[PDB]
């Protein structure tokens, strides 16, 4: 919930006119998880908070048989997968990754301790990189920032990821994904 709800603010309160879009442009949230059942602990939450907001989430994930996640992508806010399934479907076009806009790498550690990191770089390499943040201070500002979380559908990306430790991968992946980031410890 500590990603999710400004996840949720922003989406809900977004202008009636800039939430109209004919065709599917793809998720406006990527939440990626190493484990199939971390996978499904955020989605059973992501949906338990998105129902009374009318907020729809699709898990692309493994265990599940193909037809029922293949009839899934087809309908269309949020999306929770795990890397392989999620770059078999990058990879082949199954979904498309231009509106979004809030990418989380949650335990990106288990992810290099299993070794999923060329996987989650191929993963950004499908990115469109019109909306990364530039590489100065205005990235931490918090009034322009700010303002541009107050300009809606236009602003630049986000990207969220929680860690236990920090090995020198994940900092490699904090270099190549992050714009001068705010590190919250807990304990």
């Amino acid at each position: 919930a500590a990603f999710l709800i400004p996840l949720l603010v922003w989406i809900t309160t977004l202008p009636k006119i800039d939430r109209i879009e004919e065709s599917d442009q793809g998720p406006y949230a990527i939440i990626l998880a190493p484990t199939r059942e971390l996978a499904q602990q955020i989605e059973e939450e992501t949906i338990k908070f998105g129902k009374p907001l009318g907020i729809r989430t699709v898990a692309v994930i493994g265990g599940i048989s193909r037809e029922d996640q293949g009839f899934r992508l087809r309908m269309g806010e949020i999306v929770i997968a795990t890397p392989g399934r999620l770059i078999d479907v990058l990879e082949n076009r199954y979904l498309v990754l231009s509106r979004c806009t809030y990418v989380v790498l949650d335990e990106a550690d288990r992810m290099i301790d299993m070794g999923f990191e060329p996987d989650v770089q191929k993963i950004l390499e499908h990115m469109p990189v019109s909306n990364q943040k530039p590489d100065t201070d205005e990235a931490e500002d918090p009034e322009k920032m700010l303002a541009n979380f107050e300009s809606g559908k236009h602003k630049y990306r986000q990207t969220v990821m929680f860690t236990a430790t920090m090995p020198p991968a994940v900092e490699r992946l904090a270099r190549s994904y992050l714009r001068r980031p705010a590190v919250v410890y807990i304990g």
